[PDB]
């Protein structure tokens, strides 16, 4: 066990899904794993495995933020022996084209977090998903119907910023959705070599004013996590 | 009533408790507090109001790191009302002399955030709590016979970082505790208008390795729940 | 015509390979490509168009360094209707298991240029290739039977760099190759909106020191050229 | 000695008043000192040992500047043992409902100096006062009736500022005093061991641009003075 | 030989001018030099060495950007022991007094490059030319007639900066030119010990929009090759 | 008058020398200028005009560190006329043939402040002299047939730095004398249209270790007082 996770080796299936939300955790555990199991919930940050046609996967919270996900992440490399993480959160958009409830797939995502800078000499660390991981999702996606935007995320560290002007020039730079654990994700992945990919659902835009209702959220949250576990199997081969 | 928290104006008093762990302000709530009643749970992120000697209080938690923190606390300020925010947590010691179960107040907080450069042109703001909260808590500390050290905090963004050299100067530079929000927290009291600090209680000495686990950190740091609650009552005088 | 291009539009095909020797571009224009025409001579930077199994296509140096190659990018996007540029050059290893001549993909690349944090607010942007380019480039390799890499690659501003230690820094991250325009070449492409992509073939080792002659740099590194030329084949599909 | 200290062990007692201009504490020590005696007169920084109610204290100024009063301190601190450093200065106000006259404590001082960060590996330093001392001097301010404010100042490394705009955010962020050696006493306090406080009374008003009369300066300057003088005699018990 | 150098020690004089386009080197070489002999064509980097008046000199392009120049300055020094480098380069003027043809020596270079913060661990360090040398030149350029003014030159990463407002404020402090790499070339002679300095030929304005005409190109770049010559003759003596 | 100066126009020449210390000040008015008078005594910061060889020359400390010398230096230029200011100051010497007691010019002054940073937009401004003030005071130096070098000189914030290392670096890149203040007059006479000059005499060596008292440079480093002088009376001719 760690300060974070009670829980032991082999609680942990290799794979793990991470929503931000700890409830949206436990939904996934009882709408799509069979024979799930809690296996953690010190402070309140739900974990759980069971199994997806066969396959042993985990499901577990990160919180909001990429000091939060970076402590869990980090420990379920290192301490219970995950090799794959995909976060499946929600985003805001944007871009004029990128439509509420879109999926978008985060190659790379931008930051104004200092942690890269931290660990890599304070020069541009390009915070990056696995290649194999974006292509499985792309597949099972276009296998499901579902087309998704691959491209940059921006992970902020500020929800409430003070400097309003960033959004345009994240549209400049085309990122297609605003969220705040990517970065932190992939630079826990790349520090200490394992993969992850963060997908994401347009819950909100920026431009538009557009936000999704209790019932938008639960239908296009669906297409996330499926894409998400078809992938993982796809991974499998 | 807000996009964090599902409550509504009136709900909370105007003095909040906030420790990271939810489940800390469960535990407080039905320990502590008389009447205590559920206003938030939005993301699991357990919020409560009560009352302690007659007067009313909130505990609610914040979650880990300064992005999670700064949204709990801004929303609180701008739709809640709320005027004080006490946070009560956890940290890692680098001092010698500094003990395992020790509480510390940090009148100060050091950081490794880009968040107050984004506030503050990129320039040095010295995170600071509001004095007579500093002092009122010294005083309370006081009467209850409970030692307390007055000082600085490092409120870091990484809880596992790759520079293990910047302990060696956090302690030549006598920082008190090593923890991951109250330089956030005292950035958004200082944006928004209102008056923060923080206090904790050591759960985990980096240089002697020792530590608390799980359970100890999410229910016995009693001491430092004493000093707030009670310094509390002499703020309202 | 621009300042750095005596050529005009309609010179340029839509898709440009770009080496930054443009002695290499030459050789590519004289081997690869049938009834290749020079465009461009200024300064010595030599550009050519031709054709490939039907396809027009050009090739054209980039010159060494961010500075150089951003003007060249910039001009051929929006001067010359440029949409995809893959920038075919040779980069030093650091991990141990790639070796000289192997060829490695870059999905993303860091940098230790100020040029995206004066584009992006200083902030870090995650310099990234377009993806489906580099799926058509590894479904290309795939079907060439020539293994490649795909991840990061570190754009460097000085081949000659006074800090030893970054080589470890990125030995530890996974950097698969050091080299000097990719992370340029992606902030000019999501500058002005076009596509981009940067293969290289390993042309030294930083740890071994094993490394290849000038004229072994200008004219045999070809596989990387084959994969780029069938990518294109494969995007027009 | 040293090359701007033309004095020995023992000259200075263990707490030492500074104002910036030498000439002002010329006038502090034959105006509240008995027996002073000049100690140092190196750059025409002049400092003088004298007692105050049978108590044993000295008196030097520290020149304009975060370097010009770094050298001195740490001097002070590290050559002839000093243990408490008192500033007493002026600064100017952004504050609409700051007044002249009023004596400002900075608990923290926030700065637009590299030396903090030169010294923290280029994180964010929160530069505070030691505790016991900013609570002695409000003491002493009420005892004597004066009200004083405490917060945060600002040390600039600019008076004239060719940064205009930093007013408003020091506004925005409730700065209580503009002045130019506060974070720099404190960094050398925290780096070699020692306790300061920095007191100020408000000379002019950046907003107002209205200028406290000379005449209304030296009345409050003895406030000032006589506050730092009697809060260390709360200091000693 | 060295990667980008076909050569051996020897083949360059102990003096090196150079422009950035290679063309110019071979122009400067078969107009000003006697028995000029190309010593390197690797890359299209034309270098060559002949006589002036019977003193030893060679000529060779540095192309685009400090990382371009970076790598051949450094090569030339450490490994065909140059000891002396003067680039002959054209530059844009922001000031209103500074002509279109004017010619200037940029005692110093002001950059927004990052390569001098590497080198000099992030700090201020002034790239400067070597004093002799600039001598040398203001005197050979009063003795053919020209008026040459001597400053300081700004040496841009971006041909197409997104930042409009710096030509502003190169304006207000006094920036002669607009290039790209003396900033570069000054900080690797000092790095690796030897002597260098940047003449430039005003090429355009962006006030008044002026642009060289082809041939004010050729008499004026002619005017410079004189200047840098007869200079190098001084500096003999 | 400002509040740093207590005088009017007129009080001071155009031509203003500036050791950082008041009585160095005023051992050179009543030693080298006939007829001079005190033109300031605020916060001890002497200064005086008269005249040398019949020119008219005003001599004024000007304090320790860029923040103090910005201040007295910026209110010359603006309020009191004054053309060109030359510093004569002392420094520490790393370069193992530079001597006690040798000269040096600083053509240019690196520094690790953070003043020039925030005058140009963060990116790097070479702090550099006026061009014919250097030649001047070189022309000076010869007829009289004393010895002085043209170098870089580094400013440093800190006399007491904790980065020892930083004086390898200063070594390595030819660094003539560590002092405070060059930089900081360099950017206040680029930004207020005025002419600067900084000449040291080593006091100190930072590796052997020898040094000078404070009485030696208070009153005995008089060559480079008689350079300056005469380099005034060559720039009116
Ligand atoms: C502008 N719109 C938005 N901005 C920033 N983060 C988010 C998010 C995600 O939801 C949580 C914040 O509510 C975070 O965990 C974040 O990843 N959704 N919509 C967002
Ligand atoms: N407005 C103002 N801005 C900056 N510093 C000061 C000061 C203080 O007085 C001196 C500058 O006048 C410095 O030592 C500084 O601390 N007073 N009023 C100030
Ligand atoms: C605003 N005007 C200008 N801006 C930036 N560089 C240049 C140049 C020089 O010419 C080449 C770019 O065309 C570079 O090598 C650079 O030194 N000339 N005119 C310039
Ligand atoms: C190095 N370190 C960092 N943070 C903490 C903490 C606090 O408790 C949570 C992480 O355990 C965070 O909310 C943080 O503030 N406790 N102990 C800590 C430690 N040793
Ligand atoms: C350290 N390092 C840096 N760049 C390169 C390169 C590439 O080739 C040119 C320099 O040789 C540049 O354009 C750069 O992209 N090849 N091999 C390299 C190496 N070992
Ligand atoms: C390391 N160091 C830094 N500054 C100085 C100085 C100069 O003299 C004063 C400090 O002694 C400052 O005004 C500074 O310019 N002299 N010798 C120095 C030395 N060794």
């Amino acid at each position: 066990a760690t300060p974070h996770i009670n829980a032991e080796m082999g609680d942990f299936a290799d794979v793990v899904l991470m929503p931000g939300d700890p409830l949206r955790a436990k939904y996934i555990a009882e709408t799509f794993l069979e024979d799930a199991r809690e296996v953690n919930n010190v402070r309140g940050m739900l974990g759980f495995t069971g199994t997806y046609k066969g396959r042993k996967i985990s499901v577990m919270g990160h919180g909001m933020g990429i000091p939060s996900c970076s402590i869990y992440t980090k420990e379920l490399i290192t301490d219970f022996g995950v090799k794959k993480i995909i976060r499946v959160g929600s985003c805001g958009a944007v871009l004029p084209h990128v439509k509420l409830r879109d999926v978008v797939i985060g190659m790379g995502a931008c930051t104004d977090s200092k942690v890269n800078r931290i660990r890599f000499k304070d020069h541009d660390f390009a915070a990056i998903a696995d290649f194999d991981m974006v292509r499985n999702a792309v597949d099972a996606a276009k296998a499901l119907g579902i087309d998704a935007r691959v491209g940059n995320l921006f992970s902020a560290d500020l929800f409430y910023s003070p400097d309003g002007e960033m959004f345009d020039v994240m549209e400049k730079y085309g990122i297609l959705g605003v969220e705040m654990e990517a970065a932190g994700i992939y630079g826990v992945a790349a520090e200490f070599g394992a993969k992850a990919l963060t997908i994401c659902t347009v819950s909100d835009h920026i431009r538009t004013h557009e936000q999704t209702t209790a019932a938008e959220r639960q239908t296009t949250f669906n297409d996330m996590i499926k894409i998400a576990l078809e992938s993982v199997l796809l991974g499998d081969k």
